[PDB]
């Protein structure tokens, strides 16, 4: 078993070599205002994880307009990282635009319960916010490539509840009980639960299941347009 | 901080209360050579949790045609569970057939490192994907104002399925990768000889000794997955908060 950082809790402080430069998290990015994803893998060089940051290149706008920057990290050199992009240029056309955090010894993997034991582990992907608090944590297997678009599903909406104090339901917008529906948080007492009710301002089917449809129709179509990708099987393959 | 299992670790032997009797963890569902996902949520009668509930209901059939069995768990009672299941069936009209653990001061979920708390259960919203040899395989952690996708939770499955059964490694976005599509990985070489043989070979197609590649998921696998992300992306025709007024 192992220990990790928790949701709802403050990033880790800490200062690490990447490879555009020394920086501090979560410092960096709460200074600047911006969200961060966090994404970790166990060497360079791999196959599965080349997938990955080719698939972060191709949404890195993506990911800008939001507010939201990217940084990687495998427990290798910021020499092998340099190497490793330049192959990725040359053998697939991609840049990638995006820092990564060198950790030789494992110490940043280490320090964030990644690893624990074998480096093996370590898929691991934290999205932080702009408070610098910890939102959600994904650990897809080392066999798996991650479905990057989904992470853009989760930024977005995580940012849309924060501004209009809303929850989010499975699968939205596309949520088969309320569809681009966001749900109002729940009544804490029962004289706010009773003049929830009688109050007829919201869509509900029990004092505890309210929701309504304050987002907009471009944060709305925005979040379609990722998952749209997700399924579409694609144009032209970039290996030919 | 807390402690919690890791990804190739053996699920914690257990045994569980449910609505639907006391079932043995992981051993239930090895003993049948099933796997199963455990999704984890702070308390009953909440709107999420709730659309969640629905939400896995509505894809049971895709999960059995995989070999995948679902168990939820909250910290209520299995009088609020059972209570909570009939007014889904009230009013939203679907009826939830899998099973939900009974944790009310939520011992299971300690035990499981959903809860690091205190008394505050705000925290408790993890998915375990837990294989056949009973063995963990991705773990998800979502917060309590973000509901899942459950299309996604289904191409996990397919895909960790698939790759064992083929011994390959599965690329980012896949079946929808940029680079190679549909195609599954071959496990890069370890050795010299290993990386010279495969490109005297040509069986795979490949970019680097370390980057080699085939398609051998039969169309059946592929088309079902991409069914699965589909289903998430179109706009739902029919919204079940309409058609609830008959």
């Amino acid at each position: 078993p192992g220990s990790i950082p928790l949701i709802g809790e403050r990033f880790p402080e800490m200062e690490v070599t990447t490879d555009h430069g020394r920086i501090k998290l979560p410092d960096h990015y709460v200074s600047q205002g911006k969200w961060f994803v966090l994404f970790s893998h166990p060497a360079d060089f791999t196959p599965v994880c080349t997938t990955e940051f080719v698939s972060f290149a191709r949404r890195y706008e993506d990911f800008q307009r939001l507010g939201v920057d990217l940084i990687g990290l495998s427990v290798d050199s910021v020499e092998d990282h340099s190497a490793w992009k330049e192959w990725i240029e040359r053998h697939i056309g991609v840049r990638i635009p995006f820092p990564i955090i060198a950790d030789p010894q494992g110490t940043v993997a280490r320090r964030l319960g990644l690893l624990h034991a074998a480096t093996h582990t370590v898929r691991g992907v934290f999205i932080v916010d702009a408070r610098g608090v910890i939102r959600t944590m994904l650990y897809y297997p080392m066999e798996l490539g991650r479905l990057v678009d989904e992470i853009l599903r989760i930024v977005k909406a995580l940012k849309l509840g924060d501004s209009l104090k809303r929850a989010v339901p499975a699968d939205w917008p596309n949520n088969e009980i309320i569809g681009e529906g966001l749900i109002v948080p729940p009544p804490t007492t029962e004289d706010q639960a009773r003049a929830r009710m009688e109050s007829g301002q919201y869509r509900c089917l029990d004092s505890w299941f309210c929701w309504d449809t304050p987002a907009s129709r471009d944060d709305v179509e925005e979040a379609r347009r990722y998952l749209r990708r997700a399924a579409e099987k694609p144009a032209k393959l970039l290996y030919e």
